[PDB]
C-alpha cells in the first residue's frame, strides 16, 4: 500500500521534472526555467524523504501523512511549472514557482522533524500544516492559470507564500523545541493561515471579484504575518 503511494508521489515529481526540463530546453538561461529546475529538485527531495521515512516507520500514520504531503508538494510544483509554460517572461509565474518551492521546503522540513521525532504530536501537526501549505500553493497556481493577470491571482500567490513561510518558521521552532506549548500554538496558527489561504483561493477561482475572498485574504495575511512575528523564538 505504502509502496504504491510512494510510486504515485514519484510519478508526480517526475511530471514536475518533465515540465521543468521542457522549460529548460526551450529557454536555458531563463530565470523561470532555472527556478523550475530547482523546484523540481525540491519536489523530488521531499518525495524521497517521505519514502525513506516510510521505510523507517512501516505502516505508521506519520509515513503516509508525509507521503501525501510530498505528493501535494509535487502537484503544486507541476502546476507552477505549467503556469510558467503558459506565461513566459511573467513575474506571476516566477512568484508561483517560488511559492511551490516554499511549500516543498515546508514539507521537507516537516518530514525531517517527523524523522527526528516520529512519535511526537508536533510532527503530525507540522506535516498537516505543510500539506495545507502545499494545497494552498496548488490552489493559488490554479487561480493564476484560470485568471493570469488578475489581482486575485497575485494576492492569492502572495498569501500562499506568506502561509508557507509561516509554516516553515513554526516547523523550525518545533525543531528547536518539540515539546513546547508555543511550538504547537505556532504550528496550529500557521495551519489556520494556510487553510484560509486555500479557502480564499477556492472562493476567487469561481468569483474573481469576490469581496469575501479579498477579506479572507486580508485576514489570512495578517494571521501569517502575526505567526512570523511571534514564532521566531
Amino acid at each position: 500500500d505504502i509502496e504504491k503511494l510512494c510510486k504515485k508521489a514519484e510519478s508526480e515529481a517526475r511530471e514536475a521534472r518533465s515540465k521543468a526540463e521542457e522549460l529548460r530546453q526551450r529557454h536555458p538561461d531563463s530565470q523561470a526555467a532555472r527556478d523550475a529546475q530547482k523546484l523540481a529538485s525540491q519536489a523530488e527531495e521531499a518525495v524521497k524523504l517521505a519514502c525513506e521515512l516510510a521505510q523507517e516507520h512501516p505502516n505508521a500514520d506519520i509515513a503516509k501523512l508525509c507521503i501525501k504531503a510530498a505528493s501535494e508538494a509535487a502537484e503544486a510544483a507541476s502546476k507552477a511549472a505549467e503556469l510558467a509554460q503558459r506565461h513566459p517572461d511573467s513575474q506571476a509565474a516566477r512568484d508561483a514557482i517560488k511559492l511551490a518551492s516554499q511549500a516543498a521546503e515546508a514539507v521537507k522540513l516537516a518530514c525531517e522533524l517527523a524523522q527526528e521525532h516520529p512519535n511526537a504530536d508536533i510532527a503530525k501537526l507540522c506535516i498537516k500544516a505543510a500539506s495545507e501549505a502545499a494545497e494552498a500553493a496548488s490552489k493559488a497556481a490554479e487561480l493564476a492559470q484560470r485568471h493570469p493577470d488578475s489581482q486575485a491571482a497575485r494576492d492569492a500567490i502572495k498569501l500562499a507564500s506568506q502561509a508557507a513561510e509561516a509554516v516553515k518558521l513554526a516547523c523550525e521552532l518545533a525543531q528547536e523545541h518539540p515539546n513546547a506549548d508555543i511550538a504547537k500554538k505556532c504550528i496550529k496558527a500557521a495551519s489556520e493561515a494556510a487553510e484560509e489561504a486555500s479557502k480564499a483561493a477556492e472562493e476567487a477561482q469561481r468569483h474573481p471579484d469576490s469581496q469575501k475572498a479579498r477579506d479572507e485574504i486580508k485576514e489570512a495575511s495578517q494571521k501569517a504575518e502575526e505567526v512570523k512575528e511571534r514564532c521566531e523564538r
